[PDB]
């Protein structure tokens, strides 16, 4: 035999010997270290000492699970097993004082949004994401690159909208107290305001512009008829302003950072526009800059804080 630990969530371990003929899988379910799957797999001699992620199987493991990553799915733990057996493997550059993600497995969206949380205001309420947010800051992301995966129900590889991952992670950070005002005046219902909150009250999907929206944009009443719509109140940290890619002006000053995205829907590439001293362009480790910018922008994020209208 030899002496391990098991664990959920690598911080309460819980002493184990492990009978060196039975599989780790017969003992205790399925097992893994560091991403990969032990569980058909007998001790060896080198795994003295060593930690092992096993599934939540008793009701003390459940609940140190639910209170590190906020899930009861059994299901979540291997779906973030499997994936940082390939984020271990990635490299995370840091790329102008950023932390990016070198191109693999089809992750040009990930690194846009990893570089995208890196610019803007969130605390994840799950204590498992809001310690990797952290450690990916400090260079060291593949956790964090894991669970966004595990997080948005999506595996490497698979082909990812920036936009619908960042909807996702928002709706796993505390954006409660984030509010939002809308005025809808349509010539035959009339005027009606509308107030939104969480992440609804962050993310705009019909224009890039967050000017526009405060100015008005055309949307359709239930009259049959098209309304205006305009943004009376603000309260975030920031706000997402997306639509469909086309040809967009960026200059600096005017945004945080951008998505810019080249190709057909769904199988295209992702890049990411910050504003900075000048625009940069950064491509998983590549790195250009321009003065000025025209490009298929998709998303586009702007700072916030407090916004009253005008009428
Ligand atoms: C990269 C990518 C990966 C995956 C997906 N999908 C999974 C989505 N799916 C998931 C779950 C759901 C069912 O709830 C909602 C829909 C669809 C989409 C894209 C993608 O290309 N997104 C962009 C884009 C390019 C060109 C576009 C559009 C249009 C509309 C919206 C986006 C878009 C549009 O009209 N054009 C001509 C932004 C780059
Ligand atoms: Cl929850
Ligand atoms: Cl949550
Ligand atoms: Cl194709
Ligand atoms: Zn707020
Ligand atoms: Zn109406
Ligand atoms: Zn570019």
């Amino acid at each position: 035999t030899i002496k391990v630990f098991t664990t959920v969530d690598n911080i309460n371990l819980h002493t184990q010997v492990v009978d060196m003929s039975m599989t780790y899988g017969q003992q205790f379910g399925p097992t893994y270290l560091d991403g990969a799957d032990v569980t058909k797999i007998k001790p060896h001699n080198s795994h003295e000492g060593k930690t092992f992620y096993v599934l939540p199987n008793d009701d003390t493991l459940r609940v140190e699970a639910f209170e590190y990553y906020h899930t009861t799915d059994p299901s979540f733990l291997g779906r973030y097993m499997s994936a940082l057996n390939h984020t271990k493997k990635w490299k995370y550059p840091q790329v102008n004082g950023l932390t990016s993600i070198k191109w693999a497995d089809n992750n040009s969206y990930l690194a846009t949004a990893l570089l995208t949380l890196q610019q803007i205001e969130l605390k994840f309420n799950p204590p498992a994401l809001q310690d990797a947010y952290y450690r990916a800051r400090a260079g060291e992301a593949a956790n964090f690159c894991a669970l966004i995966l595990a997080y948005c129900n999506k595996t490497v590889g698979e082909l990812g909208d920036v936009r619908e991952t960042m909807s996702y992670l928002f709706q796993h950070a505390n954006l409660d107290s984030c509010k939002r005002v809308l005025n809808v005046v349509c010539k035959t219902c009339g005027q009606q305001q509308t107030t939104l909150k969480g992440v609804e009250a962050v993310m705009y999907m019909g224009t890039l512009s967050y000017e526009q929206f405060k100015k008005g944009v055309q949307i359709p009443c239930t009259c049959g008829k098209q309304a205006t719509k305009y943004l009376v109140q603000q309260e975030s940290p920031f706000v997402m302003m997306s639509a469909p890619p086309a040809q967009y002006e960026l200059k600096h000053g005017t945004f945080t950072c951008a998505s810019e995205y080249t190709g057909n829907y769904q199988c295209g590439h992702y890049k990411h526009i910050t504003s900075k001293e000048t625009l940069y362009c950064i491509d998983g480790a590549l790195l250009t800059k321009s003065s000025e910018y025209k490009g298929p922008i998709t998303d586009v994020f702007y700072k916030e804080n407090s916004y009253t209208t005008t009428i």
